[PDB]
């Protein structure tokens, strides 16, 4: 049984990596809770864009929060073929307090180096008593 509610806003994506032959890339966001079989959450494709904002908020059911980790990969739309990833981050639910409005400045690396940009991501726990 779920005990509260995150709510993640993806905030903005900062210096990240050209990707693509021209236009820089075109990022967007996946955002999984581990521990989860839900549908990852993914933002809008910000197109040829390097220093992509969304301000994009998101939520998820928490089933235990010292437990449980967000994962967020940056990847580059591709026009054929499969997206490429761009890099990722995980944050950890247990670095939060309820009824707080948290930031955070996630690195990209290729798994959890050459400079791959900055995520910034704000988190909002909710618990229900
Ligand atoms: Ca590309
Ligand atoms: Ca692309
Ligand atoms: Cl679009
Ligand atoms: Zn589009």
């Amino acid at each position: 049984r779920p005990v509260g509610i995150v709510h993640v806003k993806v905030v903005r994506a900062v210096g990240l990596r050209k990707k693509d032959l021209m236009g820089g890339a075109d990022p967007f966001v996946k955002i999984k809770l581990s521990e989860d079989k839900i549908p990852s959450k993914k933002t809008t494709v910000k197109h040829k864009n390097l220093n992509p904002e969304w301000n994009e908020e998101f939520k998820f059911s928490v089933r235990d929060p010292q437990t449980q980790v967000l994962e967020f990969s940056v990847y580059d739309w591709e026009q054929v073929g499969n997206p490429e990833k761009m890099g990722m981050n995980v944050l950890a639910l247990k670095e939060m307090v309820p009824d707080e409005h948290k930031a955070f400045t996630l690195e990209l690396r290729k798994t959890l180096d050459k400079y791959r940009g900055k995520l910034e991501v704000e988190l909002l726990y909710k618990p229900f008593t």
